[PDB]
């Protein structure tokens, strides 16, 4: 029952709804080519993210989407005969969510008592819900719990997060999670382990890997309980950086790892993270057969203006030459202006990889650019604001006139969809 690899020989499931999300963005453009060019991006998975315990349940609840078992009850039409199907979903409602963010829109505090809301209200209910008879024939695939753990060891300086730590909550609701999802064997959990590669810089490594380690170690199957980890969950960092292969070629004496936007950090591409966290794993004992999933939902960083070639006498003109992330700064998350769809969802692409997943769906609003009212409780962000300086001096690089996270934003659309890589 329980494989290795779900999505080795499967098919995905296709959500309804972001369907109906591309097909209003297809009636507003009179441009047939990119009309169909929409119509073969709602031809791919993409995750389905519940966010709040409202998620669970959809319709009036939840701005009119599928709920949970209506998913799954979809999902069921979709499965060829004799053919696994992975059904995609973002377990994300972690007391204290995005504890790094300027303004979290996660419903739950980080208290003992929000802790029981998770285990009881949400937890419980999907792993019920998952449990069902009905579903046997459907491989779940979750992605646990994004910017969550990473920020435990990357951002202890932020109150918020030095309390996710110091409160064991972080902890405890993953370790439930895990187990309470884990102990249904067609389901398979995925860790989320963040992007920039900062967990694996110099000191953060074995803070990092033995976190990961002790967490799931504690769960009652131990390693057993996390099929492996993904990277890149609606994030933008591309899958590889081909014009810099090698961060250690120095020009002018320094290495271009030294340039302003890598800062010291050698890792440029998630192919290159995937490969450094699978290596620390092993080393700290986990399985070999351990695979990675990568959100390549919105890491194309296409178009016709993408680099193929890098040049110039100092790091900085040769990497921002060559760089085909063209962000202001690496830490810039939110709807990036110029990135563009990424590899469609693969099934075990090579190596360590079990597959190229939609993480997030291309074209849904990370965020509103200002404070909109909305009756879901979502707020407003600075770093969703095009005018805001961050704390890294730069400004945001997110797109103008954006409406609140996880709503459709034409104007990202179509720019993800033109920019795409490879194209469409």
């Amino acid at each position: 029952s329980h494989v290795d690899n779900p999505f080795v020989g499967a098919s995905g499931y296709v959500n309804p709804d972001y369907s109906k999300e591309v097909d209003s963005s297809i009636v507003k453009v009179k441009d047939v080519q990119l009309k169909a060019k929409m119509q073969v991006v709602k031809s791919y998975p993409t995750y389905v993210w519940l966010d709040s315990i409202d998620a669970i349940y959809g319709g009036s609840r939840n701005a009119g989407r599928l709920s949970l078992q209506g998913h799954l009850n979809a999902a069921l039409a979709q499965k060829k005969a004799n053919t696994p199907i992975t059904v995609g979903l973002v377990i994300y409602d972690m007391p204290g969510r995005d504890c790094h963010a300027l303004a979290s829109n996660g419903e739950l505090p980080l208290t003992q008592a929000g802790l029981q809301r998770y285990k009881t209200e949400y937890i419980d209910v999907i792993a019920s819900t998952l449990a069902n008879p009905k579903y046997k024939g459907l491989r779940i695939v979750n992605i646990i719990e994004p910017d969550s753990l990473p920020n435990l060891v990357t951002n202890q300086s932020t109150p918020a997060c030095g309390q996710a730590s110091s409160s064991g909550i972080y902890e405890a609701g993953i370790k439930y999670a895990l187990d309470k999802l884990h102990a249904i064997p067609n389901v398979y959990n995925y860790m989320d382990i963040g992007h920039s590669g900062w967990l694996a810089w110099r000191s953060n490594m074995t803070p990092a890997i033995s976190l990961y380690t002790r967490v799931v170690q504690g769960t009652a199957a131990g390693l057993a309980s996390a099929d492996g980890f993904i990277t890149n969950t609606a994030n933008y960092t591309p899958l590889h950086e081909p014009n810099l292969p090698n961060p250690d070629l120095t020009i002018g004496g320094q290495p271009i790892s030294s340039s302003t936007f890598y800062q010291w950090n050698s890792v440029f591409d998630e192919s290159t993270y995937a490969e450094v966290l699978y290596n620390a794993f092993v080393g700290a004992g986990w399985p070999s057969k351990i695979g990675f999933l990568i959100d390549t939902g919105r890491n194309g960083w296409g178009g016709s203006a993408r680099p193929t070639s890098a040049s110039g006498n100092d790091v900085n003109t040769y990497v921002n030459s060559g760089r085909v992330d063209r962000r202001l700064h690496r830490g810039n998350w939110c709807n990036q202006s110029g990135a563009g769809i990424g590899m469609p969802p693969t099934a075990a692409p090579g190596g360590h990889i079990h597959a190229y997943v939609w993480g997030k769906g291309g074209g849904e609003s990370d965020g509103s650019s200002k404070y909109i009212p909305n009756k879901q409780g979502k707020g407003f962000d600075r770093y969703c604001d095009p005018t805001y300086t961050t704390p890294d001096g730069t400004l945001t690089g997110a797109l103008p006139n954006a409406p609140i996270a996880g709503t459709w934003f034409h104007a990202h659309f179509v720019q993800l969809v033109t920019n795409a890589y490879p194209a469409i």
